[PDB]
C-alpha cells in the first residue's frame, strides 16, 4: 500500500504510482505520487502549494475519472492523489500534464478562496502556484519507477 | 456535493473530526474522507514543518487505531489533516482513533520514523516537539463529531 522509496534515485518532475490498495469488495485504489521537485533540493511555500491544492481538485477531476482527492505532501516537493482504479501512471501522467497546463494558464480568481470555503484563505500565491506548473512542463514529465532502500 | 461537502468553515468549531465526503468505489466499497481539523479555520495555522512531523507520525498512529486507512495528509490550510478511510461512515469511531493516535503522538520521545534524506523528500523540515504540542493542545481542548452546516 505504500512501497518504500530511496528518495535519492528519482529524477524530478514525474509520476509515479506509490502504492495500491484492495478494497473488500475487490475495487484498486491506486496511489500516486505527483513529484514537482526533486526531494531534498527545496520545497514548494506553503501558499503556493495551498493554492496547487485548490486548482489541481477541479483541474486533475477535468481530465481524470475517479479521483478520490489531490493533497499536498508533507515535504512539499509534490501532492499525493489517489484514484479508484487500476494503475495507470501513463494516463495519469497524461491527466497530470493537462491539469498543469490548465494551471500554468489560471489567470481569474483561485476557486474557494474565503472564509466560508478555505481554512487559511490569506495563505494563497496564484503566481507561484502557475510558475511552479509552467517550470514542470517545461522540465518535462516521465514515469517514474519506484526504486525501493 | 456528497463526494466533498461544501462546509462552511464559519460554523464549525475546532477541534474536530468530520466525515467531509464519501466516494463510493464500482462494486460497492465507500471510501469515507475526513477532516481532522485541530485549529479553528483562519484563526492559525500549524507551521509547515510540524504538520510535516504530523504526517509521519499519524501515518503510522492511525493505521495502529483503525482498520482501512488509505492514507492521512496535511490539509494546504494546515489547520488540519485529512485522511480517506475504506469504510461506511463512522465518524465516532473515527474520532475514538484520532483520540487515541493522539495520545500516542503527544507522547513520541522518539526518532519521528522516516527522516533520513533515503525516506523523506524535505528531512530537514521536521519539528517534533511542534507536533507533540499540537496534539496535547487538541486533547486539553477536546474533541467532538463535528457537523457539516452548508453553505
Ligand atoms: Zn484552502
Ligand atoms: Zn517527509
Amino acid at each position: 500500500e505504500s512501497f518504500d522509496l530511496d528518495h535519492t534515485k528519482v529524477k524530478a518532475p514525474y509520476v509515479r504510482l506509490a502504492g495500491v490498495k484492495t478494497t473488500p469488495k475487490g475495487d484498486q485504489i491506486s496511489k500516486y505520487d505527483l513529484r514537482f521537485l526533486q526531494p531534498n533540493q527545496g520545497a514548494i511555500d506553503p501558499a503556493a502549494i495551498h493554492t496547487l491544492e485548490h486548482l489541481l481538485a477541479g483541474y486533475m477531476r477535468d481530465h481524470l475519472e475517479g479521483v478520490v482527492d489531490v493533497s499536498p505532501m508533507g515535504c512539499r516537493t509534490g501532492m499525493y492523489m489517489a484514484v479508484i482504479g487500476e494503475p495507470d501512471e501513463q494516463g495519469v501522467m497524461k491527466a497530470f500534464e493537462a491539469a498543469l497546463k490548465d494551471t500554468a494558464g489560471h489567470d481569474q480568481p483561485i476557486p474557494g478562496v474565503s472564509e466560508l470555503e478555505c481554512g487559511n484563505y490569506r495563505d494563497h500565491d496564484l503566481a507561484a502556484a502557475r510558475q511552479h506548473a509552467r517550470d514542470v512542463l517545461d522540465q518535462g514529465l516521465k514515469v517514474q519507477e519506484t526504486i525501493l532502500l
